């Protein structure tokens, strides 16, 4: 049982403008990924504080970076607070209308494309490396969900049957032919080191066979 819906015209164009703009700085789609499970992770520490049994679902509070060069994946897991199922049909938990057009608003102004996490749209820099992503998440209050799209106007959501992860995202980057740079241990390494080197969780870059 799979649901199809449109992406708001606004976000439409927000994803088309990062696919089709000639733009070399990809590399800050980590970043981006890496600063929201941040906040979702400290969601979920936050409301932990007055009820611990939120953390029931899980006590550890951190971020995995999971490369796969056979399914040419880069997996961004944190086990912040997750997203409901009207979450991610509300593009993702974000409020992303309005901070497109406070993004294209403050381009017109002389901001750079590498500010969009600023605007509350970050997520949407994955199209920079992915031809599709899929966002595997767990709320506290609702079951587990797969979110998908490889743009073109629509995304996709359904009761995952897959692994269950207890709380929290998995953002599955399908990386682009060209992308596969993002894959190597020592490319990471160094993005992680240049801009999220302050995070305040644990960030465990796996390595492969
Ligand atoms: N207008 C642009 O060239 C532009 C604006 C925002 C973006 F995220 C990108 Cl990749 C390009």
């Amino acid at each position: 049982e799979v649901e199809t819906f449109a992406f708001q015209a606004e976000i439409a164009q927000l994803m088309s403008l990062i696919i089709n703009t000639f733009y070399s700085n990809k590399e800050i789609f980590l970043r981006e990924l890496i600063s929201n499970s941040s906040d979702a992770l400290d969601k979920i520490r936050y409301e932990s504080l007055t009820d611990p049994s939120k953390l029931d679902s899980g006590k550890e509070l951190h971020i995995n970076l999971i490369p796969n060069k056979q399914d040419r994946t880069l997996t961004i897991v944190d086990t912040g607070i997750g997203m409901t199922k009207a979450d991610l049909i509300n593009n993702l938990g974000t409020i992303a209308k309005s901070g497109t057009k406070a993004f294209m608003e403050a381009l017109q102004a002389g901001a750079d494309i590498s500010m969009i996490g600023q605007f509350g749209v970050g997520f949407y820099s994955a199209y920079l490396v992915a031809e599709k992503v899929t966002v595997i998440t767990k709320h506290n209050d609702d079951e587990q969900y797969a979110w998908e799209s490889s743009a073109g106007g629509s995304f996709t959501v359904r009761t995952d049957t897959g692994e269950p992860m207890g709380r929290g995202t998995k953002v599955i980057l399908h990386l682009k032919e060209d992308q596969t740079e993002y894959l190597e241990e020592r490319r990471i390494k160094e993005i992680v080191k240049k801009h999220s080197q302050f995070i305040g969780y644990p960030i465990t870059l796996f390595v492969e066979k």
